[PDB]
């Protein structure tokens, strides 16, 4: 079946990427998927199906949905937006109601979807050439709310149930590391790699949406959840008509649509059941996986050097069967520094007490050069402060990002201001001040007691900063000490932010102790919409 199906009105819009680059992307999106399913495939859903029978699930009310709405989400046609929805107006609610018992009235007629050029910010470097803007396809704000309504305690209790330690979302950067670290450890003669899907949204079938909403079908569903499964499954998730931004019809979907609940939840089940059945076909001894979303790695005993190349092809014939062909083909790994996977690396430095420890990496390229931007053109995202949170142990984001930022926010007197951010699916409302507290949580006190960097990642940071013509690591570490300074004359929360934040700047560091905010981390008490 073809992925997409055009009709030659053009994706109109509302370095970066604009509408014109679109064009590009359609041809590399546009397909014919053939899906050939084995006894493995059979099996490994069974086993799948087994695990969801556990899940018991509850309808969300028109007005528990509400209030999960990102505030920045796009307005409705049917003249109502994100404000209006959360502040519960009787416009929105009744608009909600219709949609909603339309789900459960209609079975058949295709819900409309509008088409879209993701405008997003990567770097002018003159290896290969410019990235065409992503693709975004999106049903009405009225239609996403009731995905939340029959689907939004599915999606954030059903993976972790049927993947258990497979499922990637369910940790923090730190737990992450932790992961990959022991399973690295765990094996006796440890062989990884990650395999990427080429257009994964392109790659996901019919077939596999069905599978997808028979795999939700196995929780205890309230009848009206249970039928607007099936009516949304049929109605929107199965592909439908492509509408752009002036009213024209685009084309037509048939494969996965990235503006819907399901999306992420749904390519973590799909990936999971391609990647574990493989797993089988490929004889891969002792295996372990860590799925988020379309990103797989994949962890196991080695059984020789020619015998992993082997297997590894068998891999990628198994998955390339199951339509999802690789990018660029999967290279056995014996070291899982070199293992790449959520654009991240696993690196080793030295805490205070001189023990070794493992943070997750990536290049620093696209978050500063992301951060330079949101300087500039003023954005209700901030790429940095989620950097900051997720990149916390990093060289680059303690140095350059954390100086930056926090010098900035003095000046404008903006630290006890809250600011949205969004990390993966999740939308935070987070105050700079708090940030420690939030470090300490999801990384550990170790993270700002790191020193002793992999001469690499030093020069990595070092030839980047070059390159962007970003002043070297002496002005940062300059530039921090007076930040750190003006941090503990303002006392309170500001002077923890200088102590622990900051404590690398100074020749005479402090003894760094658990902080007493982080004591009772509560943590999605910053929690504004997601998931
Ligand atoms: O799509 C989703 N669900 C659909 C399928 C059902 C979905 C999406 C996100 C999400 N979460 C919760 C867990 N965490 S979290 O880290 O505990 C955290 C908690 C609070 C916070 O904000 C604060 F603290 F400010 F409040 C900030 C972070 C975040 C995360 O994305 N984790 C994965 C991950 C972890 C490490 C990685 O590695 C590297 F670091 F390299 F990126 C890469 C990915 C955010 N949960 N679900
Ligand atoms: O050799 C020595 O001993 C010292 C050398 C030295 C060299 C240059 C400076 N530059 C500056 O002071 C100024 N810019 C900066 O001090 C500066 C700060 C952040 C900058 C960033 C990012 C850093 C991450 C957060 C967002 C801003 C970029 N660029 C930056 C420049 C360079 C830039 O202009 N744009 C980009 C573009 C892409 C990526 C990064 C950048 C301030 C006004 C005059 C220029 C300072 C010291």
């Amino acid at each position: 079946s073809m992925s997409y199906t055009w009709t030659g009105a053009l994706i109109t819009p509302c370095y970066a990427t604009t509408s014109r680059s679109a064009s590009l992307r359609q041809k590399k999106v546009t397909f014919d998927r053939l899906q050939v399913l084995d006894d493995h495939y059979r099996d490994v859903l069974k086993e799948m199906k087994a695990k969801a029978s556990t899940v018991k699930a509850k309808l969300l009310s028109v007005e528990e949905a509400c209030k999960l709405t990102p505030p920045h989400s796009a307005r409705s046609k049917f003249g109502y937006g994100a404000k209006d929805v959360r502040n519960l107006s009787s416009k929105a609610v009744n608009h909600i109601r219709s949609v909603w018992k339309d789900l459960l009235e209609d079975t058949e007629t295709p819900i409309d979807t509008t088409i879209m050029a993701k405008n997003e910010v990567f770097c002018v470097q003159p290896k290969g050439g410019r990235k065409p803007a992503r693709l975004i396809v999106f049903p009405d704000l009225g239609v996403r709310v009731c995905e939340k309504m029959a689907l939004y305690d599915v999606v954030s209790t059903l993976p972790q149930a049927v993947m258990g330690s497979s499922y990637g979302f369910q940790y923090s950067p730190g737990q992450r590391v932790e992961f990959l670290v022991n399973a690295w450890k765990a094996k006796k003669c440890p062989m990884g790699f990650a395999y990427d899907t080429r257009c994964f949204d392109s790659t996901v079938t019919e077939n596999d949406i069905r599978v997808e909403e028979s795999i939700y079908q196995c929780c205890d569903l309230a009848p009206e959840a249970r039928q607007a499964i099936r009516s949304l499954t049929e109605r929107l998730y199965i592909g439908g008509p492509l509408t752009n931004s002036k009213g024209q019809n685009c084309g037509y979907r048939r494969c996965r649509a990235s503006g819907v609940l399901t999306t992420s939840c749904g390519n973590t089940l799909t990936c999971y059941l391609k990647a574990a059945a493989a797993c089988r076909a490929a004889k891969l001894q002792d295996c372990t996986m860590l799925v988020c979303g379309d990103d797989l790695v994949v962890i196991c005993e080695s059984a020789g050097t020619q015998e992993d190349e082997a297997s590894l092809r068998a891999f990628t014939e198994a998955m390339t069967r199951y339509s999802a062909p690789p990018g660029d083909p999967p290279k056995p790994e014996y070291d899982l520094e070199l293992i790449t996977s959520c654009s991240s690396n696993v690196s080793v430095a030295h805490d205070a007490s001189g023990k070794r420890v493992y943070y997750l990496t990536r290049d620093p390229t696209t978050p500063l050069a992301r951060a330079a931007w949101e300087t500039a053109r003023h954005t209700p995202v901030n790429s940095w402060l989620g950097n900051i949170i997720m990149y916390a142990p990093t060289l680059w984001a303690r140095m350059i990002l954390m100086t930056h930022f926090f010098s900035i926010l003095l000046a404008q007197e903006q630290l006890e201001k809250a600011l949205d951010c969004q990390i993966y699916g999740a939308c935070y409302s987070i105050e700079p001040l708090d940030l420690p507290q939030i470090i300490q949580r999801l990384h550990g006190l170790s993270a700002f007691s790191l020193h002793s960097y992999s001469p690499g990642e030093i020069n990595r940071v070092a030839s980047c900063l070059r390159k962007l013509g970003v002043p070297p690591l002496r002005v940062w570490r300059h530039r921090a000490r007076s930040v750190r300074a003006r941090l503990l004359s303002q006392g309170g929360r500001a002077a923890t932010c200088g102590k622990y934040l900051f404590n690398w700047a100074v020749r005479t560091k402090l003894k760094l102790t658990p902080i007493p905010a982080a004591s009772q981390l509560d943590l999605s008490s910053w929690f504004v919409a997601g998931y």
